[PDB]
């Protein structure tokens, strides 16, 4: 709303909760990252509100999950130490999930609407 | 050997061939990261000799595949302009196969050996 | 509720609209497997209403996604003439979510509520 | 060799090793399975010589992993009992693989050689 995600513990078969993610966009003219806002996944995986309709403009996304974080406060390690998905946003008439399903040594990702 | 990858266009049921991914490995000291090696991958979707026995020492390394010029190449448009795995190499006995099953709009990668 | 789906052609970056679902449910003693509800997919590539909550009980249950017929609508052919999800129910307190994240050469699915 | 699997637990990182794995092939005049072959995989979770080049004809194909079986023998609980993969062959000429991406929770597959 516009830009939602969930986390999926597909490990446990569970969402992902607690996770850090931090949204950024890309600087038009140089190459560097501009902090948008960072997020707390809920109980449902879910990060409600993560920019605003007017915010959202046309540009390229980067969202940071903070896998390994994630995993160590479960006790356990995980291959990736975070996770950036990088994404391209043009047609901003759209809605644009962009989900993490996530084990520790394997995960995935895909547009939604 | 000992770092693998293998671009599968899982869109087309084919390897994906022909495509630029850089390895990088992060410079402890400097928050840095840095080039190792640049390859293209082959018609299996392979790129033999990404690094030496040698120089894969203990580390966090970046394997960043060009998806957005991939898809340009085939005339098609990416949801991701390019694909950053990042992951902790701390066990250097073992393979690392770090492979990209990828879709215009989505992908998904393992932890192999 | 408490069942649903999701289907997601990945290939393309839209949902699954217009695929026929069929669920089933496995007849404990007999081997036998009969129709519990068929469905199509809506716009959004969801199909409500597959279960009553009152006939929810634990036991084997199979969701058969008619995926060639699908691509054969969208004038491509599939590598998957239909797939089949095979799952135990022994919760019957949560919410069931078993959705299909499709191409025309992969699909995945997993466990989610 | 022209058909194989590859099965990885991508919950642990490792091989899905010593999982049974069943190859059956669709009459074509009445709609029932045929067995082919049944087999094991082994500890790097492939399962060579699923069927011969001569009895590799052009047909539905569908294997059936036994992955409740997989899990349970590992003191675990899986969502899927079995999965079977349905899927066409209409190139006779043509390698496939067709490997299983694993947890208790999810799975994934897709074609490649």
């Amino acid at each position: 709303s516009p830009l939602s995600t969930h986390v999926l513990n597909i490990a446990q078969g569970v969402p992902g909760a607690n996770m850090t993610i931090v949204l950024h966009r890309l600087d038009p003219v140089s190459s560097a990252w501009n902090i948008l806002t960072t997020g707390i996944t809920n109980d449902d995986g879910r990060c409600p509100g993560l920019i605003t309709k007017e915010n959202f403009i046309a540009g390229v996304y980067k969202m940071r999950f903070e896998t390994g974080k994630y995993w160590d406060a479960l006790g356990e390690t995980c291959f990736y130490p975070y996770v950036e998905i990088v994404f391209t946003i043009t047609n901003t008439s759209q809605h644009y999930h962009v989900p993490l399903l996530l084990s520790r040594f394997s995960y995935s990702t895909y547009r939604g609407s």
